[PDB]
């Protein structure tokens, strides 16, 4: 965190298209490729997006991403209960000489049984 | 596959340090960053290494990697039963204008109960 800015929380109902933003600067997002991943802390990340907008193998086509200037966005179409997780953005930062990270966005899916 | 070459199979006993090679060319490994991931086909990849030799969050320090010229290597120190999986290498290929992949290496850990 703190290099990239992500909202702390995001929520939606089943079937909605929800977007998660990630904002940076010329030295990170502006010049280098963005990655998106889901992670439970202390476990290896599940990669969702690489090279700004490409889907790796095995990832659902409900996911998409874009990058414009110093901002990046992750879109989830057809929100499903299984989508509840913590989402992070990352990119190489020329100022750090290593990767920079967002703080993570907890996505909550409403309308599930209690 | 076929852009990058990986051995199809790898095996070891508990506690061994095992290496997995990935060979390419000037247009992929030679010029661009290598990623390593584990994957069950049809599921999102678990990212192990990014930017040739860096460990993402949550990944065990038993894992390490290196890149030299057009070849890359993944090392697993202290081989454990949980390490049995399919391992892939990837890198952006300037000739393809998109990522190139290895064929995957099935790692088998010996000495477990039948």
């Amino acid at each position: 965190e703190s290099v990239l800015t992500q909202p702390p929380s995001a929520s939606g109902t089943p079937g909605q298209r929800v977007t998660i933003s990630c904002t940076g600067s010329a030295t990170d997002i502006g010049s280098n490729s963005v990655i998106w991943y889901q992670q439970v802390p202390g476990k290896a990340p599940k990669l969702l997006i690489y090279y700004n907008d490409l889907l790796p193998s095995g990832v659902s086509d409900r996911f998409s991403a874009s990058k414009s200037g110093t901002s990046a966005s992750l879109a989830i179409s057809g929100l499903e209960s299984e989508d509840e997780a913590d989402y992070y953005c990352a990119a190489w930062n020329d100022s750090l000489d290593e990767p920079g990270f967002g703080g993570g966005t907890k996505l909550t899916v409403l309308g599930q049984p209690k």
